[PDB]
RNA sequence: ACGAGAACAUACGUUCUUUGAACCAAGCUUCAACUCC
């Protein structure tokens, strides 16, 4: 339902279809930042809206 | 009172006949109705 849902069977792969999916759905700059992204994410968002 | 005096370089006549402004050519390419409260 709702608990992991990644581990069980990577067979039958996800994509996002954008129903409000989020910031983090749109947005694509992953390596190698771990807090740096989430720093900046929280600055971008925040700090303007 | 002249190598002189008279004497239209004039008459008739289509700048005309034949002929494609044509030929080849995707309004197309990359594009989430999404984002944050």
């Amino acid at each position: 339902t709702f608990a992991l849902d990644q581990p069980s069977q990577n067979q039958g792969e996800i994509i996002y279809i954008g129903g409000g999916a989020g910031f983090v759905s749109k947005t694509l700059h992953y390596k190698s930042k771990n807090r740096d992204q989430a720093r900046n994410d929280s600055f971008d968002i925040l700090k303007q809206l």
